[PDB]
């Protein structure tokens, strides 16, 4: 098989964008059809140079992940990409700890295949134009850039939440991500942190094509602004040495294979 072209010429640009309908997964499942079980594609015309995995930190979410799978799906294979979804479950009901979810992300996927390419998303987040590419480019690249939420703007310039792709190399040059971010708040700008600290920049689309949609939705229990934030995002060039991908340890509970996402289930403790 050639090449994939360098740019999809399946993309269709501008896309309307709704939650405000149910979402049947099997209907979804049947509207995917080259979707292969544990949310697996690849195109069959072409090999793609990306082969992607798709990491969302995920409790007690399966709404919004309805609403990500229906409309991702599509986008990912007009885009061309090899790429599988991963779904990281924080076991038990205590403090959820978004990025050390993306580090066991990574660390399982590449159990899986040898992806190349890391998309780190919430589950919330939807493109609204698939220009908007969800794989990795010479720098980390930072996806959700105009959120609706946000104005259709970024907050602040070195803003680099909500959806990023890193490069398996990128990811490990800045030793993944801080495994001690408890709580809401900071572990994105940490991790904005340690890539500058390792000479990388931030790779964006413009406004237009980045423009996001955040599905509107209150405070999760366990998930509480962390104090410590403002005091650990000044300690990045230091703490990231140590803390991050070679200070990883967790527990796998369980490995489900849904036709749409592979789900792991882990136990990634509580603050020590
Ligand atoms: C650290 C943190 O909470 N980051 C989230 C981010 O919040 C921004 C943060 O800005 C602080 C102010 O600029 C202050 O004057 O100085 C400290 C120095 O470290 C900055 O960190 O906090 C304010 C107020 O809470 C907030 O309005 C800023 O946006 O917001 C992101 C978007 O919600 C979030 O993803 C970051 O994790
Ligand atoms: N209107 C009240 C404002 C709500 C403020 C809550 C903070 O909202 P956001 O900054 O969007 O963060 P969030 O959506 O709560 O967390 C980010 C990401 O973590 C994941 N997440 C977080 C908490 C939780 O219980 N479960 C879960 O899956 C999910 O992928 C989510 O999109
Ligand atoms: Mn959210």
């Amino acid at each position: 098989l050639p090449a994939c072209p360098e740019e999809s010429p399946l993309l269709v640009g501008p896309m309307l964008i709704e939650f405000n309908m149910p979402v049947d997964l099997e209907l979804v499942a049947k509207q995917n059809p080259n979707v292969k079980m544990g949310g697996r594609y690849a195109p069959r015309d072409c090999v793609s140079p990306h082969k992607v995995a798709i990491i969302i930190p995920f409790r007690n979410r399966q709404e919004h992940l309805k609403y990500w799978l229906y409309y991702l799906h599509p986008v990912l294979q007009r885009q061309q990409l090899d790429y599988g979804i991963y779904v990281i479950n924080q076991a038990g009901d205590t403090i959820f700890n978004r990025a050390k979810l993306l580090n066991v992300g990574f660390q399982e996927a590449l159990k899986d295949y040898d992806y190349t390419c890391f998309v780190f998303s919430d589950v919330d987040l939807i493109p609204m134009n698939d220009h908007n590419a969800y794989r990795c480019f010479s720098q980390p690249r930072h996806i959700s850039v105009a959120m609706d939420k946000f104005g259709f703007s970024l907050p602040y310039v070195q803003y680099f939440g909500g959806v990023s792709a890193l490069s398996k190399q990128q990811f490990l040059t800045i030793n993944g991500f801080p495994n001690n971010y408890w709580g809401w708040g900071g572990e994105d700008d940490d991790i904005f942190n340690r890539l500058v600290f390792r000479g990388m920049s931030i790779s964006r689309p413009n406004a237009v094509v980045g423009t996001t949609r955040h599905i509107r939705h209150s405070r999760d229990k366990k998930n509480e602004p962390n104090p410590q934030r403002f005091d650990r995002i000044a300690h990045t060039k230091e703490t990231m040495l140590s803390d991050g991908l070679n200070s990883l340890t967790y527990q796998v509970l369980d490995v489900q294979r849904y036709p749409l996402y592979t789900q792991i289930t882990v136990d990634i403790g509580t603050p020590s």
